[PDB]
């Protein structure tokens, strides 16, 4: 859900 690390629910992140 965030923009930083990998890929989350609906964003290019996770934490």
């Amino acid at each position: 859900l965030v923009v930083a690390v990998q890929a989350d629910w609906n964003a290019p992140g996770w934490f």
